[PDB]
């Protein structure tokens, strides 16, 4: 069992724009561990819809190349979760948001949490940002993290993080 608690009074509308992955975690090595892994995903834009859904642009490595991925995230009567059906997962839950720094969130597949659940923090600004990192450090205390992978402001800038 791995227990998520989302941001209470979550306004979608404010997390619209530019994000950047400074941070990720995932419950299971496999799913960060190469530059291939199913759930190394890098954000590049969070576009939520006037009726609440949430649009998530991201860059994922593939076929040789690093690749453009949207993602349709619909939202449910919980306004920090969101079902998706992409990357094997089912689960978009928004931990924390300051709406104009830093955003925390997870994906994971409800049915294997264990073999699913990865969490990213986001900055606006490709910048280091310690604040950001110690929210997410303390978001991820309660969750059963195998990896855990931290990016300098060169590897913010780039292509799929070099
Ligand atoms: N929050
Ligand atoms: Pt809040
Ligand atoms: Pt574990």
């Amino acid at each position: 069992l791995i227990v998520t608690q989302t941001m209470k009074g979550l306004d979608i509308q404010k997390v619209a724009g530019t994000w950047y992955s400074l941070a990720m975690a995932a419950s299971d090595i496999s799913l960060l561990d190469a530059q291939s892994a199913p759930l190394r995903v890098y954000v590049e834009e969070l576009k939520p819809t006037p009726e609440g859904d949430l649009e998530i642009l991201l860059q994922k490595w593939e076929n040789g190349e690093c690749a453009q991925k949207k993602i349709i995230a619909e939202k449910t009567k919980i306004p920090a979760v969101f079902k998706i059906d992409a990357l094997n997962e089912n689960k978009v839950l928004v931990l924390d948001t300051d709406y104009k720094k830093y955003l925390l969130f997870c994906m994971e597949n409800s049915a294997e949490p264990e073999q699913s659940l990865a969490c990213q923090c986001l900055v606006r600004t490709p910048e280091v940002d310690d604040e950001a990192l110690e929210k997410f450090d303390k978001a991820l205390k309660a969750l059963p993290m195998h990896i855990r992978l931290s990016f300098n402001p060169t590897q913010l800038e780039e292509q799929c993080h070099i």
